[PDB]
């Protein structure tokens, strides 16, 4: 059964005013028996976020499809609050998907 295995089934990271855009969150890595290449998205239908976050629900991250490298896209305010948690899939050249679960954390500064 050739398709994407990701490495881990939940990746997490934490966010908080002390950041500043294009800070790597984390990397994203699935593996496939036969070498076929790999692309990683943010299925954007999963992207649950606190009502605080409502406007950077789209724009808070960027996702490299290629490497899978998660980069914060937003400077987190004072008034961020709460999580985001959404599924990021694997797709492999013949279309064969795996998904895992992704939370971020708005972490709590002075
Ligand atoms: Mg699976």
């Amino acid at each position: 059964d050739p398709r994407p295995v990701f490495v881990r089934e939940l990746y997490t990271a934490g966010i908080s005013t002390a950041d500043s855009i294009g800070r790597e969150l984390l990397r994203l890595h699935a593996t496939q028996s036969e070498g076929s290449a790999i692309t990683y998205a943010i299925d954007w239908d999963t992207m649950v976020v606190d009502p605080s976050l409502e406007a950077v629900r789209q724009s808070a991250f960027v996702l490299n499809a290629q490497t899978g490298v998660l980069t914060l896209n937003i400077q987190p305010t004072a008034t961020m609050h709460g999580l985001f948690k959404f599924e990021v899939t694997a797709t492999d050249t013949a279309g064969a998907q795996d998904r895992t679960d992704v939370t971020v954390y708005v972490v709590s500064s002075q």
